[PDB]
């Protein structure tokens, strides 16, 4: 169901490694679904290549027009399984902190802050 349920661990490290190789301004961002949610669509794809220069402020913007939602819808994301401290931060400097061990950054979207 979850991607890393779909790839082993060994096929989740060579994937970031071939974004390095071939993409390297770009982070590898896993972004999916709370499974739990009921109001918010799922996306078209799991994996994005973010560039690196982009803030958090700027990924939700992304997200939500990808999305397709409307002014009113809510929309609360997670980095690494928790909230995000700020959405200032260039994602470069948040992937160097919050990455995995597989070296994808894990982001999840719900309607409610209570995940
Ligand atoms: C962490 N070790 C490695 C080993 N091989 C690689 C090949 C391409 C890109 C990154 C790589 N990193
Ligand atoms: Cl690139």
């Amino acid at each position: 169901k979850t991607f890393k349920q779909r790839r082993t661990f060994e096929q989740r490290v060579e994937d970031v490694r071939l974004i390095r190789e071939q993409h390297p301004t770009k982070i590898p961002v896993i972004i999916e679904r709370y499974k739990g949610e009921k109001q918010l669509p799922v996306l078209d794809k799991t994996k994005f290549l973010v560039p690196d220069h982009v803030n958090m402020s700027e990924l939700i913007k992304i997200i939500r027009r990808r999305l397709q939602l409307n002014a009113n819808q809510a929309f609360f994301l997670l980095v690494n399984g928790h909230s995000m401290v700020s959405v200032s931060t260039p994602i470069s400097e948040v992937y160097e902190s919050e990455k995995d061990e597989d070296g994808f950054l894990y982001m999840v979207y719900a309607s409610q802050e209570t995940f």
